[PDB]
């Protein structure tokens, strides 16, 4: 299953990550959010000791969008040891994500 971030634990459930986070920015009103939520539970568990996946929800928890330049939702950024080092918007199919993944796990492994 997913964790849930706000404001107050980022810091601790993300920045200071022993592991890759994807972070998701969601807000109860847009559909795609609604649409991408199941593909990331199921990424959740298929890259459990891998990735964790984390849902930071923009309405409850505003500063965390604004620090790193939220402009729409989804949007889905991926942390590595505290620095954000890749993102995408926008609703994106369960296999584009693994792939996505799959190259930034490759060029973090080459730098």
């Amino acid at each position: 299953s997913t964790v849930a971030v706000t404001d107050a634990t980022f810091e601790a459930d993300v920045l200071k990550s022993s592991k890759p986070v994807l972070v998701d920015f969601w807000a109860e009103w847009c559909g795609p959010c609604k649409q991408i939520a199941p593909a990331l539970e199921q990424l959740s568990e298929e890259l459990a000791d891998v990735v964790t996946i984390a849902k930071v929800n923009i309405e409850d928890s505003p500063t965390t969008p604004s620090r790193y330049g939220v402009r729409g939702i989804p949007t889905m950024m991926l942390f590595r040891d505290g620095q954000m080092t890749s993102m995408k918007v926008g609703a994106m199919p369960k296999q584009k994500i693994l792939e996505w993944l799959n190259e930034a796990g490759v060029q973090a492994a080459l730098e």
